[PDB]
């Protein structure tokens, strides 16, 4: 139907998120190998906005490790949309089982009108209302992920 | 060390690639839900090169959909480097198994100097020779996947 955010949007809101993570995470100084930021991609609609946030992390003198889903390291949580929040909350738990140092979420899109628990993000890139979107990782059946914005799909489509 | 591809090479060949794809899967026609492309991706580190290469894709009317590893469909399997081939080679009999409707394999790195048994990729983004290379997705030990170019490490670092 209609654009909510186009692809230059998000990396430039994800370039403002990331000065605030390397800014964040200053005191921890992360080298590569040593002590890298574990970055947890909840699969399958993260992995669009996982690649795009590593490459930029690193552009802010962030290095990070990846891992995805579906010890005494910081972690960083990143999943493509938060809507009820039934899902993070369970990953972060089941992650805090592990005990780390410091775990974080940062989400792509935050959709706080979708809540069936409370729960906020340390870092959100965009808000969107309450509406079904697609698109940067975000689907319909599978289909859509690969439009380089997030858009509203047409009633028709489903 | 020095850097053998950058972010602007890798992406003008996968849109050489993507324009390949979009002429050879014309016959097909596909079309989002009804008829994707099955896009399959080897994680780890295929993620970065899968992420970047189905928004290509979609700028040239090619319609995807994704899996991840570690039936009647037109199904590509994506891996970030080919080096001995035994992983793909593996990957695509078991894909064969499932009987799908044509299978071809798209590499990001080709190293062919690493074969330890015949094989050949129906798209190559770039070919690299037989030294160790790290970014865009690829790693030592999980680390220096962020890095947006193809760089070959320093032997200290190892
Ligand atoms: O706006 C959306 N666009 C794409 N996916 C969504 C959206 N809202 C929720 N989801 C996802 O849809 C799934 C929930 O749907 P359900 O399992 O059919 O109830 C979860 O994976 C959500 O993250
Ligand atoms: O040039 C390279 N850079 C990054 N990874 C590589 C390179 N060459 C081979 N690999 C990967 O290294 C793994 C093989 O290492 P091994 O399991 O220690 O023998 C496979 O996942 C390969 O795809
Ligand atoms: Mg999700
Ligand atoms: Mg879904
Ligand atoms: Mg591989
Ligand atoms: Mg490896």
């Amino acid at each position: 139907t209609s654009v909510l955010f186009t692809e230059a949007e998000l990396h430039t809101r994800m370039r403002g998120v990331a000065q605030r993570i390397a800014d964040d995470y200053s005191n921890c100084n992360l080298k590569p190998l040593e002590n890298p930021l574990v970055i947890v991609s909840v699969l399958k609609g993260s992995f669009v906005f996982t690649a795009d946030m590593v490459r930029i992390l690193g552009d802010f003198g962030v290095p990070t490790r990846v891992e995805f889903l579906r010890r005494g390291k910081h972690v960083l949580v990143l999943e493509d949309i938060l809507d009820t929040a039934l899902t993070l909350r369970e990953v972060v738990d089941s992650l805090k089982k592990s005990e780390p140092a410091s775990i974080k979420t940062l989400v792509a899109i935050d959709k706080p009108g979708g809540r069936k628990i409370p729960f906020t993000a340390e870092y959100v890139v965009a808000d969107v209302p309450n509406v079904f979107v697609v698109g940067y990782g975000l689907d319909y059946d599978q289909s859509y992920r690969e439009v380089r914005d997030v858009v509203i799909l047409k009633p028709s489509v489903y």
